[PDB]
């Protein structure tokens, strides 16, 4: 499936064409990047802040045009957040979860919010 | 009943006298214009975006002034959005639904928000 | 009791010392003013707009500083709004209630929001 | 050549059809009303704050839609603001100036901002 | 060098892929659409406002990312505003200028703001 | 344990590194500082005000990033508001509570909001 | 001529009755409070940052109502910033200048912004 | 004098301790990272947009607290933007220019904006 970039960086293939959402995704990629390089509390903290913030803003933009698939996308966001709140050290899974998230879940909203 | 403009474009007879609201209505007539020329998913998505944003935006405006008949107006919106989330291709009903909504349901909030 | 200013205009004895709230009280006085001269549907509407609009803005600021007496003040607001939405031309009562509302319920939030 | 209201209160003939502008004009009328009754520095100060505010807000409305006649309108606003800053007590002039400004100068922007 | 739609109405070929900018164009199109049918002062001012408002909104959009060609873009806006301010009644030129502005000048900012 | 500064003035050792949050922390120190010198209604009011504002402002900063320990932090806040709303003149506890709140409860959100 | 607090903390005698502005004044008093204790670079930057933020924030408030004495006030503001930018260690002169700034110059904008 | 990351990614050592600013630096690094790999027109624009946005946001933050060294910092920003407006493909210069820009010029505004 979806190739996990390496180095774990955001590439134009992730584009939603929503400049704001795009730039936040870039910062999130950077978050996990360091996470895999040192699973520590500070990196997790930085990523955890960045994630939840971005996850809320995207839900905000979705709710603003009453996005049809808001709930499923919100359930999704809750999942990765729960994961981050009960970390087991699985960086690979986060890497693949995050990529598959933008490409199959975020992508559903392109042209709709 | 209310005449359906052909071409399905917005005209001054639809004015609510709230500029921002009148402008969003012009864009909404446009979404249904194309949705009748080619019932595709991009045109439905473009309409579903504009509609839902407008519906919410117009509801935010009603709540700012604690609009008295906000509930029936919200019921009106949920139906057309519902229709759009269960689309059958009856662009005629969509065309006549919006015209009446503006002139009968949107018109009520005139001077009241 | 509280003197019902005649003409029914806002005056300095009604200062909450909140400039934006004060400017909105002036506008609302003018609503009751015309409503007393012509009890029609538009005058009632104009008032019902500024009133509901004013009450909300005031509830927002009260909440911003977690105003201790917020519930009581909201039951008040609603009472007037219910009254406006159930008009019976009682302009004198509307004049007095508003006079007492600023002077007793509004004056409580002074220096607290 | 417009009639000076008595009492100097705002009435519907003054509507520009822009609710927030109409609300600001209602307050502005109140400030000259008290200044007329008592020309004190406090009543002036109040009117001056309200006039400096409304003139700016309104000017911002005009610059938003790149109003065609902004400069003439601004020159006007600076004229009353100037009269207020070199107040000579001519409360009769002030009343007709403001009554005319909205009825000739403000009315000109109706449907353009 | 681009074909003038008939009826003069916005279409997806006109996409800049920026939702708000795209929605505003649909409103501006409606504006010239009516100015073509009836060249009166009402229709012209409606167009002028929506034109003045959109050109500014877009210019701020370009300024927020320090667009490289904001200057040449600005001047072009001023050309059509000047035309509107000094209207000779050339509804033909108006229709092509705008269709061509969006596709040759707006398009330049695609992915840059 | 934690040293209650004398005079009760916010010092750099209370830094959360969120400038806006620290400035509000400087003003909350001021309120307590006065309430200590004179337990009166007007000093209590002042404190109750900045306090509730800061508590909400900080809760809105926490919820932005979907903070993990938002609840315990809300409970904490509610406790101190209750104290203020059921004032027993215990200015010592307040001085100790607040110093301890920042350093053990606010300090938790550093890098996380 | 105004009395310099000791400790150099803000007190209700300072209130301009603009809650937001008053709160900023508190933080500002704290900045210079510590500069008096330790003239170090950090204490000066913290202060300097606070003076720049408030001074600009307050000038935005004055411009919002076109304050009559904005130019003079801005010149006062520049005098302090300049002394902070060309610091000679005169912490005594800084304490009076600021107490005297709010008590004589800021106080002039009371009921005017 | 600072080492260039490899891969060219933002790392904790580049912290300004301003979350959003650091969140913006993280994305900028990514913009030049790809441009190094493939110097195409598209990558240049993604970087050029982000560089424009960030530079403005930051200059606005510096303007907010009236940063003493704002002027000097604005010229530095103009250097990179100018270079990006007259791109000759010198990716190595850009890698080091940015790395040094934040570590020496940005770092100067720490605790001052």
């Amino acid at each position: 499936g979806f190739p996990i970039p390496d180095p774990y960086v955001w590439d134009p293939s992730f584009r939603t064409f929503y400049s704001i959402i795009d730039d936040e995704h870039k910062t999130l990629f950077n978050g996990i990047f360091h996470l895999a390089i040192d699973d520590n509390a500070d990196n997790l903290g930085e990523l955890r802040r960045c994630t939840g913030k971005h996850f809320l803003n995207e839900q905000v933009l979705m709710q603003a045009s009453q996005y049809q698939f808001y709930d499923e996308h919100k359930k999704e966001h809750e999942t990765f957040i729960h994961a981050l709140d009960n970390w087991k050290g699985d960086v690979k899974w986060a890497k693949s979860w995050y990529v598959n998230h933008i490409k199959t879940i975020d992508f559903k909203y392109k042209g709709k919010i």
